């Protein structure tokens, strides 16, 4: 007989000992060890009861990667890029990852060594387009004997947070042109309205969250080089493109919303959203040197390479560089390509078979990426019994999470629901999906009485 | 540019082939291969959309075994067991876990090597059990000149469905003895006046899926002791200990539940619920070489270990006698009564919070086993506009089967709600459903209008 | 210096403790537990010395599959089939298993869900068979008045033994055809010769274990249809298919076995023999809805799928279930029928190989299942000092498993040896196994004097 | 037979036969077209090896070691995106409990069950989100009470870790820096009292200040800051940057009051993944109430009845940080993190004292209170030695060893200091490996007959 074996000794059983007989910390670190067994586990265990990645149909955020990438992260797991003279090679790397973007958004920049920044998401890429814009708005006002105390920033209203934290923040006032479904899309007629002295860029997102569809960048360019042209503002872009920046360059390269147009200062994307790579990757790239204030930035020679040395965070895992850097290699253009086109053709595929359902009508017929939002047809919501909302508890019973929410500005009676497809979601799962979908609607039309939510409708 | 990407080649991205722009097949084979990655992905991506083995808690079925058991039984995955000529070691290992069972089971055959038999879990192990009743029966009627065509057992009503399948499979007649709230397992009395001429055994049960209980097998073998001495019947008693068999000689090892008992001559249990083994595994034993038909059976000699023959499968993986040895030795008695002690004492603490609860009453104050069921106070159920299934599919939400049922013959107007702890779910997981199920009561108690299973009471 | 060194605490070498100076548990649980190391080692050290899987090539069952659907099936360890409430998506994979299997057989069915179950191997799916044969005679006599007390069906004495063991549970007559050299398979004209009013099924082979051929189907689908015809006794035919179900759909697509033929109602066959999955998988298919009794069988809707719940086993290993789909996706028939027709041709080649050595001759001269047996020629055996007994021995001695044995009744004079070619056997496994049995014959050629099985023939 | 397509890229290729190693891995552009994975792997991968080894940087405050099991839970996380708290509420949930954890190892006085407080990326982060709050706070007082608030400063020594120049610079705030002498090797409140004003927002006190290992002493800092502040009204707080120290400090010096135990101490931040012993990703802050952090800046969502403040500059990213905390906190304890901070303070009092030995080396300071410590070249043998700290870096670098080289913040820039940090998963052992090589590397250059480059540039 083991007399310690209930205490944590190397015969213990994790589930025949005390401390599995005990809650896990929830205000004080506990007085004394475990075996790591039995840490392991009450952590591992926590995570069970919740969405898994793969079912999370809300998020944009990769949830899979091939066996070599996850291989190649994991055994960087150690490696803070931020020690750039230790670990110059990952530093060098970062920075083909830039030019490789950069390059993708047709920089007309000369320079080898690309105008950009490391993120570790479209929010510190996002704020760094922003505070750039700030302070190139601030130096050329104080230039002009005007002020400089009060800026704004102009984005529809189909913003995603960051924009807020941005705007909270850092104490600059976003201004915010409503949806309508007759502009389903920023409208730059209506931005420009919003634009004054103060302005220091406007915002078009491709890949709205709340819609899944494009602000035309290239009829704002259009708009704005009239409207500076007339008032000397010299407002620019800044394009938002979380989702769009690798969806645009491989499934519609003849689409100018880039670095082509002549107001795109700047331009931000989520790596680890499209860019195929786990959590924790964003980019910024700049048209060129002279678009990067020298207060936020400066720049440092590793092995002949000039890496940009401008960010919020400092101290960072390494391992989605590789990550990327990986992808960009593996895959190359081609792969690149064809992988969204699986995404694209599987959210397309859902975006039509959701329109035969009768409940159901969509917010577009264009998918342009690889996700988009439908809501019930208004006769049917009328005299239905349930809402999305009740269409999202009953999915969420087989594991899916499939989010339902309002829409901004104007069309916030409107809910919605969406769908994003990712690189490892299937025909074969959209099936799945699809089935669930059905058999959910056949429950929810058997009930007699209306659920909470639809009361709250009426 | 690579010209078979798309159609599975070296270099295709499972997420960017053709394959994965098909549906999984559902009524005939694929006319051609795909790459391993490829078809591993379809085949594993249609298990993420259901519910988590640790999350189940409809399951008395084992869903943890620790780190070396798993790799242990992971490399036998090509070991057939039924090759005992080329496999004696494994023959030989199945005969020392049919001895230590026997043993836990307080055997008294003399022979070294019990007589007992593998099974793949309960339903065989029962079938075996009952079958061998039925022939010991036939024999002993046509000596005696009586009819043997119309055999029948008697059960509880709280019996598992393989007893129906066996009552179909062979054609035997299934007595079943109905539950009340006076008499919540099997009552010796009632149990009696079902018993005839044509009784091949009575089958108390040691775990009732149902309510978590034990029938009391010391009463029942008194009064079948007494009934037999005066019809000269000879009915004897099969337990049915799926679980139980594996809690009962650690936790209660004085209940005299077992071959101690004179009228007790097979007991069968599963290796894979409380046994602490994955899915795969049953045993039944016979108190005696006697008790088992010569026409059932035969025994083979393996490196001087008598191996018992009878079976209703024959090839069968053999990771599990593995697994079952390996616990036997990695936690010894002392072990299994420790981790045991852990699922009956979490099982009891989650019974105690159960009560506490407003809409909450417990069916037993008594827990035995590491499960238990309760159900809704009756003024409450009257006035609540909600039903355990609705319960049920709000803790789905969260990835949890906590499974809502009615009980059998005379209680079947209970609503019932049943929780079983196995090894692996601890405290800290406890907590979480625990906060889960008052959440959700919190949600339910916000009904205006009854649900569809509140309205099917009334 | 460790106090507990040899006791087993966290310094412990397995190799320098007590424990492994004691030997294993052979009667008794042990008091208490010992490390993780130690009971891996103990049980692991136990399989050593017996047949390597790859070397056993007395088994018909799956010794090898790749690395994919291993590490598929090891995933799913923990997941019970049953549960198909909680695991649905299982659930229906089983349904699509069983779907493209009967396909396979050219079932008419036009129910998308075929009409099947789930086994764990040709024992459970032979005996669900044998049970609905049996409880439809039962029906169809009790409505003609006759009696249906005294069953039997008709086999080859070839039979597997869970033929006698199905005959022995269910206490029905086998009626045994009796093999000679001029009728090698079931000869029909003796099979319809033991069927009468009693008569449940005759079993048909598809690849007789004793001898590697097939029993021809089409020839007693005729003469059956002949005989029902002028007695009306209605008598159908069940196809024991444990091998052949997986080679004849694609090297011999049309030769007339299966559901094609009147009278066969219904087929059984091992997953895990050519169906390429690792122990525990079997299938059991009927030709319509309308020949699997009611009594025996009911079907549950998971996700839209009509899933049959009948068999004799209940909670069970899934794992099996993923390695089926996951070879019909990742093989297809194209690469189902190369792997077949590599195991044939290996099979044929070792064939002809032994034809050439000087003590031996085949028992046919056609191989159409991967799988053949010989013998000594009789010239040869009268001079010789050995036997095939002998001859295997001297293998054992290089790891290999090949048995010799006596033919089933009027050829058990005939001493035969088997081998069986699994994937995962290659041309080079053939020719080590070959010059192995070369140099064995010429140490045996050495004797001087008969060794015991020698005298025993004489 | 021959294979057409092996160079190719195909199911016989090695990846060392084929056509893209012999090519150079994109600088610029994206390829056309794809690779095998095990190329393309390789071709990342093999960039990696010309480098420090992680667990040979002693240059880096940053995590290089965790145990297996550690590993293996953050490794299972990589594909889990924090921020989508709805879908994973567990782990919501369980960064609120670190949270209330480190806001506990730090003394908070706070009653609420969920403490006020941020996940970070790491010290930058939650420095920041620290100084926004304290910008915030100052700019509503100042509102209050009719005063101008466009002109914020905020008080630091000069010994501070880049992140509060980046503060300054993206928030436009203006940084006043106390400089370091001999005399005052730590920041002393009243040169740093001198130059608060009506427009400062907070002082930075700092705990393990990166170019010297040593800690501001944030007690006396706050006994001036209340003379001050009850002379002025001008209510100037505290924020302790406390990146190293704040792991350190409560486990090896619980009696010292630098925390929430301090009048003036509204708000700390930390480092996880330096002496929090997590993978890099991992930084905390919190505030000694909810009344502290503005609602500007915050807004709280219940997620399983746990109050979750949902504050940060970054949005999306890795949760595996976050199990990796909680896994250390259950699997330690406060005894075995006691026992860890033992282990690398004692190696790094045990190299302090041999480097003490050296005839060449002097130490900066005789009191090490975390697990690093800097030292220079005594000033008598500078003056006639061939060499410098800097030859020494580079021929410890020859060995693998990163252990840098670096002048002195202001007013000490003269002096040339080396630095070694002791991390956990470096031992005696190793202590032993890189004295031993500096001990070799110091008979080499002591060889020299004609100063270096760096030598050279000193006179
Ligand atoms: C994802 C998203 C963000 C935020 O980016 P993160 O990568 O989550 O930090 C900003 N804008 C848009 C349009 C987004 O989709
Ligand atoms: C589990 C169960 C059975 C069926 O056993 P399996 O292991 O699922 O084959 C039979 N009886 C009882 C009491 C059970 O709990
Ligand atoms: C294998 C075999 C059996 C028994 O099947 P199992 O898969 O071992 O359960 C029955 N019949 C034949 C012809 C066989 O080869
Ligand atoms: C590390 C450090 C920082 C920067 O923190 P990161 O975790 O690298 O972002 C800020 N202040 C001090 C004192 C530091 O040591």
């Amino acid at each position: 007989e083991d007399l310690n074996f209930r205490k944590g000794d190397a015969k213990t059983d994790v589930f025949g000992s005390d401390r599995m007989l005990q809650p896990s910390p929830v205000e004080r670190i506990p007085d004394g060890p475990t075996t790591p067994e039995v840490a392991y586990q009450m952590v591992k265990d926590e995570t069970f009861a919740q969405t898994q990645p793969r079912l999370n149909l809300a998020t944009f955020v990769t949830t899979y990667m091939d066996d070599y990438a996850t291989k190649l992260m994991n055994e960087a797991i150690n490696i803070n890029y931020i020690d750039e003279t230790e670990y110059p090679r990952i530093a060098v790397m970062n920075g083909k990852c830039i030019n490789i973007v950069a390059n993708l958004w047709n920089s007309p920049e000369k320079d080898t060594w690309k105008t950009g920044a490391l993120a570790i998401g479209s929010s510190e890429a996002c704020m760094l387009g922003g505070v750039a814009a700030w302070l190139r708005w601030r130096k050329k006002r104080q230039a002009q004997g005007k002020p400089f105390d009060k800026p704004n920033f102009v984005i529809s209203t189909g913003f995603q947070v960051v924009w807020e934290k941005f705007a909270q923040l850092w104490q600059i006032e976003m201004r915010e042109v409503p949806l309508t479904l007759e502009k389903t899309t920023l409208d730059p007629e209506e931005a420009l309205k919003m634009c004054d002295e103060n302005t220091i860029c406007v915002v078009p997102i491709q890949g709205v969250t709340w819609t899944g569809l494009n602000d035309d960048v290239e009829a704002l360019d259009k708009a704005l080089d009239a409207y500076n042209a007339k008032t000397g503002y010299d407002i620019p872009i800044h394009v938002d493109a979380a989702s769009g920046g690798f969806i645009l360059p491989f499934l519609y390269p003849d689409t100018k919303w880039d670095f082509r147009l002549k107001w795109v200062l700047s331009i931000s994307v989520s790596g680890h959203k499209f860019g195929l790579v786990y959590p924790g990757l964003g980019w910024v790239c700049w048209k060129g040197k002279e678009y990067l204030p020298e207060e936020m930035s400066f720049s440092v020679n590793y092995l002949g390479a000039n890496i940009t040395q401008v960010g919020l965070n400092f101290s960072r895992p390494a391992a989605q560089i590789l990550g990327q850097y990986y992808q960009f290699i593996r895959l190359g253009f081609q792969g690149y390509k064809e992988v969204q086109y699986n995404s694209l053709q599987i959210a397309k595929y859902i975006h039509g078979e959701i329109a035969k359902m009768a409940p159901f009508v969509n917010y577009s017929e264009n998918v342009v990426n690889p996700l988009f939002i439908w809501y019930l047809k208004p006769e049917y919501a009328k005299s239905a019994k349930w809402t999305l909302y009740d269409l999202q508890d009953k999915l969420s019973q087989h594991g899916w999470m499939v989010p339902a929410y309002t829409l901004p500005s104007k069309l916030e009676d409107y809910v919605v629901m969406r769908v994003v497809v990712r690189q490892g979601f299937s025909r074969d799962m959209a099936d799945m999906l699809l089935g669930d979908i059905k058999n959910a609607i056949a429950e929810l039309e058997k009930l007699d009485f209306p659920t909470p939510t639809r009361m709250a409708q009426e």
